[PDB]
């Protein structure tokens, strides 16, 4: 479990850096465990360099056998206490495509994959897929698939949903609107929540940032990391599993006056591009070896990740979906200002469920 967590966290931060690079002055929000799960499931059916690249890109040794670890992780994530947390894997299969029985069986057993034959009418298939994603995300990820092409014969989706109440909720009567001057012409009124209390906290002098843990009731926490002004690049380039471990071991209980915006953010990413920079290339080319999925020629021509979050006085609600063979869109994100980073972590496994950068202050 610990080794899997290390790999998945290395992936979270490596992916975060690629996202930050490709979307420079922008809010970032994503579920690294969602993406890891989808790719690990896909890897059941990959061979050769296609397979090696996926494993290494995910943070594993090329000869690692990861699937029982993922099975255990996903089973554990799906058994929360005191909060809502669920993740699901779906396979949507055109009736003209024969999947290997081994892939169906392995994905069902190890990834709890739900497999469906979709309709030949692409509008009906789009509704089937989107309705499944809405079901897995309590309606928070809507219209994931916008395009659907009749030649697409396999869609693979991982979804995740989280809703937690703060252990120490904010009193809404202490929330106060502050004028946030986004640019020289634009002012945004931000509701700023506040509370005084004793929280696990650390000032990281080396990375020039403040680290605060906000626990949920039940088995998760949010870790908030506020870089000093001008310290963001150095912080981002220093994010590693070891840094996270350092932070967690270094937190001590301190009296603090906490100001946190009430906010909502979304991220939508073209994953094909991002994953290529982590070395996952063959998967996205006609030469891909996905012969463990089907005998038919298959490769991944498009992939999306979509994630949404709401933080308020009561707690946090977040959801995400990773769609293999779904076209990404590029909606507006973050005009731009000083930011903070955050992680939503599950307690038992240490899994990074979600990570963000909010050009909030």
């Amino acid at each position: 479990s610990h080794k899997l967590a290390e790999a998945n966290t290395d992936f979270a931060f490596s992916l975060y850096r690629e996202l930050a690079k490709s979307s420079p002055d922008k809010n970032i929000f994503f579920s690294p465990v969602s993406i890891s799960s989808a790719l690990a499931m896909l890897s059941l059916g990959a061979k050769g360099d296609t397979h090696t690249q996926i494993l290494e890109g995910l943070g594993f040794n090329s000869e690692a056998d990861i699937h029982q670890g993922f099975q255990h992780l996903l089973q554990t994530l799906n058994r929360p206490k005191g909060l809502q947390l669920k993740t699901a894997n779906g396979l949507f299969v055109d009736k003209s495509l024969k999947l290997l029985d081994s892939f169906l069986e392995d994905s069902k057993k190890l990834y709890q994959a739900e497999a469906f034959s979709v309709d030949f009418d692409p509008e009906e298939a789009k509704k089937q897929i989107n309705d499944w994603v809405e079901k897995q995300t309590n309606g928070k990820i809507k219209d994931l698939l916008k395009d659907l092409d009749s030649d697409t014969v396999l869609v693979l989706v991982n979804a995740i949903y989280f809703k937690g109440k703060w252990k120490k909720p904010f009193d809404p009567e202490n929330t106060k609107e502050e004028d946030f001057h986004v640019d020289e012409k634009t002012t945004v009124k931000v509701p700023m929540m506040s509370q005084k209390g004793k929280f696990y906290y650390y000032h990281d002098d080396e990375l020039s940032c403040k680290v605060l843990e906000l626990p949920y009731k039940g088995n998760a926490s949010m870790l908030i990391i506020l870089p000093d002004e001008g310290g963001l690049q150095h912080l981002e380039q220093s994010l590693t599993p070891e840094t996270l471990s350092k932070w967690l071991k270094s937190l001590t209980r301190r009296s603090v006056e906490l100001y946190l915006p009430k906010f909502k953010i979304e991220g939508t990413y073209d994953l094909k591009e991002v994953l290529s920079n982590l070395g996952i290339t063959d998967l996205f080319s006609p030469g891909a070896d996905l012969s463990g999925i089907t005998e038919e020629k298959l490769y991944v021509s498009k992939a999306v990740h979509k994630a949404v979050l709401e933080v308020n006085e009561e707690g946090t609600e977040a959801a995400a979906a990773t769609g293999v063979e779904i076209v990404p869109r590029s909606p507006p994100e973050f005009k731009a200002d000083r930011p903070f980073l955050f992680l939503i972590r599950e307690n038992k496994t240490g899994s990074i469920l979600f990570m963000g950068k909010v050009v909030n202050p």
